[PDB]
């Protein structure tokens, strides 16, 4: 049912679920980020798109509408990973 | 041109700045050159979105694109910078 929570496709339940995160509920009390670096140590590849995504689906929301705030917030985070 | 599948507001956009604006426009370049092209703008973007291009380009949602494709348009991905 992560299927459920808006953004999330099928590839990234994919690996949200390698990471250990199946459940919704799973997802929201380690919220996006730490949601994201879990996957990132699978597939580097990761980025952005899925911090959006996942962010997008702790929030109730589809990213685009996320609060620039927010989003700056996590373009700082994810250019400050690499 | 967010009328194909895979591609969100924000990837409508860039393309729309990086001198593709349809989707007629988007098939002559394929998605390797589209992509190419907003990656000179955007040196960071997504490999999740070179996928949705392809994704687009053909009629799916990229999650269904046979695997040897993904893995040539990985490939290109790594070989850019």
């Amino acid at each position: 049912n992560l299927s459920e929570l808006p953004n999330i496709g099928k590839v990234l339940e994919q690996d949200l679920i390698k990471a250990g995160i199946k459940t919704p509920v799973e997802l929201k009390d380690v919220g996006s980020k730490e949601a994201f670096l879990r996957i990132w140590e699978n597939d580097s590849s990761v980025c952005m798109s899925e911090l959006y995504a996942l962010e997008g689906a702790v929030q109730g929301i589809r990213w685009h509408g996320l609060d620039e705030a927010k989003k700056i917030e996590l373009k700082k985070f994810h250019q400050s990973l690499e």
